């Protein structure tokens, strides 16, 4: 005998949500009386609520658990989309209620008229328009079970005046938290899959999110076979610590290694993967993918053997199937090529006379960071060097928009960390552009008492500067940010303000900013780093190419682009 | 290496497909010529594309595997629209294969420009447009592997140019047949699942299509805990036959003893099932779903557990979890209750003085059909009288529209199916509106030489006669039918016509209908059976119900709607 | 010859865009490049795309010509999405260009994959997906040219790779600017309404922004058959001036005397309008409606007769079809009630011992803002406030998300505004929920020397406070903003702050912010201002009414809302 919103508020409690992230409107009043009378669920409000969605986001790939945002009728609600798709992307549980306009004025063109039902088709795998509140109980059953077990966004799409008619009578408001199955594929399967391993010689995987919790399993198959393991960037958190056989990672912003690693294998092994860059397969190679979700299957190499499967089970079963390899001469080939190709990475990476390397800033972050920080990038330059000098240990982890690909999300996806692990450290590795562009949440740091740590790489650029030729007449109106002084404005939003211009300043205000009882925002000034392009490549990219579809690599050293020649590793 | 069309239709054959249904236009030149030159798969020129459509579901419904059908641009392919939302419905593995206008005219208005990319998403998993020729390995990969794998439609776009452009040089057209995972929930899950059904005296399953290949598992466990089994009409060929604890179905066209062991269960157990009267569902009793799609999990009522597990391996790891139960008096129960409710399913179903009673054709047809034939029946009238009449044992097959529920899909399906097992009796139950409503591609049984048996239910009338009182005064143009004759269109078509009109001489026309040797159409003249409705109804009709909404019954008489009344049951 | 891209830029040019506004990717690269060597459109970058869609919209509706905004692959146009929204429900001429993820990777899920193609369905007169360079010429010539001739958004998705294709050869660049037509409704249509016309006592007209430029008919025809004229607020910069027959605007924001005005009238005539709250209109009065655009007539209201119509030369040609009336008791008895209802607007508009009445402060900048100034204001109290308080001349504009209803738009739409007139004083109404919802582009004034006045209305609030009753006891987290100081952020932007807190200190803020030269953010902190309702309201709410759903208004004092009684008026 309650509201509709009441009935999903209370229904989300039973689901053991902790709070919702969104931005009031009258469209939801229904939802704000239920919440609360209710004094459960907090409700985290943002400046703007495209970054509720990307916190929620945030808190549900660290909780593992459903995580919930709303927007208001219209504006409100669309204002989450971009957020959604960086949820989607990530695979994370999250459920957004979408506030819609009164019933009786869809249709009319009506103050605020949208049609959230169909727009967020895209970014999730339910999304319905609650027209009549006697289907509030299926709509939000399906839509919260798809998030949790399917692992991505749902969206309820609920007008004002629906929300405040009476739910169902009968309907059960609790919830059983059915876990994900045991799926493993089957036994003829895994001895095919097996003999295939066995009469390989060069056999190396290639490991992705997907090996999350798996990580005993992974390292035992990969010494029981002596294969080498390249990760894509979202298995770094998982797969990149306590790893005898780590190569580490390719594409544009990883190491050579990787590449020549499986351009050198005669069977390539795909673990929960979507490491999307279709050039850095191997072409003549036996490619088994191994995924839990079909639709992964082949997206970005051809496959010859495919095998339905979670990583951790699987494994489990096809290790008393596989016999030991002793041959190891693939393995040390690679580990040794790895190790060289590190070679360069430490030559910015330290204190320099005039402006700040953001290698060496980078570097220091990860040195004097909490051994089990939670750190974050923006998409631009803070995801290259967040992903090659955080060292991983288990315990830390690595949050971006690896997938959607957005600038702005180290921060939003900070607040929603900090607020899910009040105890924990979390570090944003803020671009200024991305900083910037969603900069009135900065104000929430404050306004929801959540002490992350802000560090900016205040180049007053948009991304590598000089993407073909330092530029000495030539000056895009589109990379060049206004000189801007950060330190200064978290000062005046009542935030601990460091200003950071010299080398040698830098250790002491990161070990100060990590040490201080709340938000800290470091305004490191670093070097407008430049990435010189070979003519050849260039050339490339005019025919329509971008670095990342292209047999590239960006140096050790991080200031230029080199071509990835084909090495074949002597017999 | 080749054209796209001829990379698509390589990659089809090393899938194994053996047939693609649809109708040919200049849009689709690149696949004609490349089935042309291949000579391996068989193009299957429909009438309408439509059935195109739903006879690849009918085949891919019968065969398990994929199954293919193509349209050309614009009304071509839309033409498909209706069949792939039955194909996707009913959870079978269909790539269609939309041809699109020439790439260049795109977005102007151009002769038959529509959007198939868009018009699909919502009977499909997956449908993107082919622009450029790169694209093909990875969009078809994943179509496909969606398609089989997650058991439903892909739609694979392909403008015509796009089709005759050199699909990419290192493609590989070899496909991997990956079979389904085995999906077991944990077994702790387990564990308290069997806790569950120990603790409880009065167990209740309701059983769906979800639990073919598993009916061994089904009636042991069954039989272990004495517990009844109702089934879901999809359910019907895969659980009525060799079953101890059958209690029939329920909903408007089954018999009341499901409903009423439901509501008089403690614990109801939903295996594998989609059953969407939700008003049939006990309010006050623990309902434990299992189900391989958690979309599935709490649509049509509430769960109080809920496990993802694949039905077949479910039941073989819970079995030594559950220990046997002895009191059988719930069990003893319903069936009784059942027997006592298929009192006067026989009423009707005799021989005649004047017209000729649907119940008896169709007992009729049950009894002289092959004993492993594969029936279809058309949405309206024929989709009941084949639920309640037809013989089950496990060999036999029943398809229809039951999820997407469309008129004419009997005949269709029937060439699907026929064409998929020629040497099997494929008997359609059509009803005279749905045989109508895709009368053309009955020219299609005599081109393909499809010896399907065709059975009108000849009544000149749209479903069942007055859904309220029969009309002395009125008669609505809305159910009336022109009096036809079809064993007469038959004749002129070029296929054998047995026109029905006394009782007598049923038998005879089916016996020699199904002996002939080849197509076959029965045109048999049945009563405009009534459907009393009792004024009590027709007031709850009036508020917005239909006889599906209500908890409400089609009597085994068949000719009247009664309550269904709540039954308690002793001890 | 060249570039798609470059084709794109080189029409645009000869359309005589000025500048392109949005934020760099490298899916962008080739409109990069051309605009670069061809210096002559200007990009403007913003922090957040939303802001770059919500400046073009405004800079389209300041100058009635062709904007552009643009935004890379994934997320960056998807930022535009809001904005785009508002451009479109504003009948804008705005082109979108969204680039777009490379299309060989298109359908296997790559890095920022999104499907703008149909995202934008919904804020557009035109959607297409630039798949192959040969369509680029109809695709542009159809999106432009709907854009600005139907008077909204056109979108046009191009890949990086395909933007960098060479355009077709043969292509036209050269754009010939088509003005509307003349569409006055058929002599015989205009005759009926002059019968009409001329057979109703009481007649009243309520105008819109359909009547831009048509002021000098408006008024004459008013005058002639003594019809007083109320207006919706998007009306009121092209209706509010100048005019005897002045009875304001209502809905919740305006006054009664609109709405008593409409209520007793025999004839009521729509003229170009859209305004949206069904009942505020007459359910017994003969309702007349003229509009440009058929989807427009009877949105909001029924109607008796419907004329197809250019508001101007519909009047043009219907005042010698319209006799004089003498009779004005109608007219005089509205004037009266209109100033009877300003009552009260001046309570709270005045100097005062504590916090500052926002009232007082609208007041205030309308007096001393420039006699041409251009305003903007965001979505919430600010709206009121410059609805009531601005007083118009026929030079002023005032623009804000009327339509769309989006909280921020007044700052990104005020640099649209600057940036179009950069010679005239803009004025930014600023909520401060709204100002920090998109704060990252305030760093735009600065970075873009773009003079606005921002005057932020810093309650420290989300709107009204105590929607019902001022809690002292609750506090939804829901509307409560963490105490901000502004001027001081102001400040560390680079930007002139000037904080004020005492009624004494606004005229001389307000003074200096206008007469320096440049940037300057006025944070003024206002009261809390509260909005009691009648209990007898707070009931119909809960119903599932907004206030603008019901016949209620805000009193002219601002304090409190109060139910709108029946009121008849003698003779
Ligand atoms: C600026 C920038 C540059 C980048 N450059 C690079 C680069 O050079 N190198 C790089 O690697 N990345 C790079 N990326 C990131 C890249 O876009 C992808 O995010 C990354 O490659 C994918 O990692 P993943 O496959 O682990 O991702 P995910 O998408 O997280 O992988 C999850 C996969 O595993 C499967 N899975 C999940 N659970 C299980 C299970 N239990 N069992 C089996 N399967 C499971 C899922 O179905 C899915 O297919 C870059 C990103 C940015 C922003
Ligand atoms: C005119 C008409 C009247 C009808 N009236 C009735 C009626 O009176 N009574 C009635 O019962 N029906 C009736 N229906 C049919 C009804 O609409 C449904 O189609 C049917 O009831 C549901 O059967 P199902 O649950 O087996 O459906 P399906 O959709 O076939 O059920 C499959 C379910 O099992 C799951 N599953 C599949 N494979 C596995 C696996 N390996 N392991 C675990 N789970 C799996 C799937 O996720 C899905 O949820 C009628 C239809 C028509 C056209
Ligand atoms: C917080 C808030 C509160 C609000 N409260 C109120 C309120 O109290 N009162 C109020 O009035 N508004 C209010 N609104 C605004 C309201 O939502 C509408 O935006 C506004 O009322 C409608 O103004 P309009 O009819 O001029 O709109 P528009 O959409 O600008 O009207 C244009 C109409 O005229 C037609 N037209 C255009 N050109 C021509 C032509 N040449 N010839 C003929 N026809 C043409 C168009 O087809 C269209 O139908 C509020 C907005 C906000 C954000
Ligand atoms: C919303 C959005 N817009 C544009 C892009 C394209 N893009 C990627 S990185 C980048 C520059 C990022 O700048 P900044 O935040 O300053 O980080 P930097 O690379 O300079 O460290 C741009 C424009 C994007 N990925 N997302
Ligand atoms: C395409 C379509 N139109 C309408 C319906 C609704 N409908 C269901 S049964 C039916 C009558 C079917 O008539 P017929 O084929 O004669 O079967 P009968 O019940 O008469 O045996 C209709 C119109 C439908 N399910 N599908
Ligand atoms: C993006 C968005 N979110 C929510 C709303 C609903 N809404 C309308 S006004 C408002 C409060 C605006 O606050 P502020 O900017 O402080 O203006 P004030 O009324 O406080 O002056 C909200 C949340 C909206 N219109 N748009
Ligand atoms: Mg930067
Ligand atoms: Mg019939
Ligand atoms: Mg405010």
């Amino acid at each position: 005998k309650q509201t509709v919103a009441a009935y999903i508020a209370k229904t989300l409690e039973s689901a053991g949500v902790k709070r919702i992230w969104g931005v009031t409107g009258d469209s939801l009043n229904g939802l704000s009386d239920s919440l609360n009378r209710m004094g459960t669920i907090e409700w985290m409000s943002t400046r703007h609520e495209e970054v509720a969605a990307f916190a929620a986001g945030a808190e549900a790939q660290l909780s593992g658990e459903l995580a919930v945002c709303a927007g208001s009728c219209g504006p409100g609600n669309l204002h989450l989309i971009n957020g959604l798709f960086d949820c989607h992307r990530n695979h994370v549980p999250v459920l957004a209620i979408a506030a819609h306009i009164p019933s009786s004025e869809i249709g009319s063109g009506y103050f605020q008229e949208t049609h959230p039902q169909e727009l967020f088709r895209e970014c999730s795998h339910y999304c319905e328009l609650v027209s009549s509140p006697e289907q509030i109980p299926q709509v939000l059953a399906i839509a919260m079970r798809k998030a949790v077990l399917n692992r991505g966004v749902s969206v309820v799409v609920l007008p004002g005046d629906v929300a405040l008619k009476p739910a169902p009578e009968g309907a059960t408001m609790h919830w059983y938290h059915a876990p994900q199955p045991v799926v493993t594929p089957e036994e003829e399967e895994l001895r095919k899959l097996a003999q295939l391993l066995r009469y390989s010689s060069n056999i190396a995987l290639m490991c992705g999110s997907g090996c999350a919790g798996a990580h005993k399993e992974l390292v035992e198959f990969a010494g029981k076979i002596k294969a080498p393991i390249v990760h894509a960037l979202r298995g770094k958190e998982h797969v990149e610590y306590d790893n005898p056989y780590d190569v580490g990672m390719t594409g544009l912003i990883g190491f050579s290694s990787g590449f020549h690693t499986m351009m050198n294998a005669d069977t390539l092994v795909l673990l929960g993967t979507q490491f999307p860059y279709r050039a850095f397969y191997p072409t003549d190679a036996k490619i088994i993918q191994i995924d839990i979700n079909p639709a992964s299957i082949g997206a970005h190499s051809k496959v010859d053997m495919a095998l339905v499967g979670d990583i951790k089970s699987t494994l489990r079963a096809l290790l008393p199937l596989v016999e030991e390899k002793a041959d190891r001469k693939f393995l040390d080939k690679a580990l040794e090529d790895y190790r060289d190709a590190r070679k360069g990475l430490d030559d910015l990476a330290k204190p320099s006379e005039k402006a700040i390397h953001p290698q060496y800033l980078a570097q220091q972050i990860s040195h004097f960071a909490a051994d089990d920080a939670i750190f974050t990038c923006d998409v631009g330059t803070p995801t290259v060097w967040a992903a090659r000098y955080l060292k991983m240990n288990g315990k830390r982890r690595l949050l971006g928009s690896f997938n959607h690909g957005s600038m702005a999300n180290a921060m939003p996806q900070a607040l929603g960390a900090q607020a899910t692990e009040p105890e924990r450290q979390v570090v944003a590795m803020c671009g200024d552009g991305g900083f910037s562009m969603l900069m009135g949440d900065f104000l929430s740091v404050v306004q929801m008492k959540l002490p992350v740590k802000i560090v900016v790489f205040n180049n007053s650029v948009l991304g590598f500067v000089a993407m073909e030729m330092k530029a000495g007449g030539y000056l895009t109106d589109g990379t060049e940010l206004h000189d801007t002084n950060f330190a200064r404005i978290a000062e005046a939003c009542g935030i601990t303000g460091i200003r950071v211009e010299k080398a040698s300043e830098v250790d002491e205000a990161l070990q100060r900013a990590f040490s201080i009882d709340g938000p800290v925002l470091v305004d490191v000034v670093v070097a407008k780093e430049e990435l010189a392009i070979p003519p050849q490549i260039k050339l490339e990219q005019a025919k329509g190419f971008s670095l990342y579809m292209l047999r590239a690599i960006i140096s050790g050293r991080g200031d230029e682009v080199i071509e990835l020649a084909k090495t074949n590793w002597l017999r």
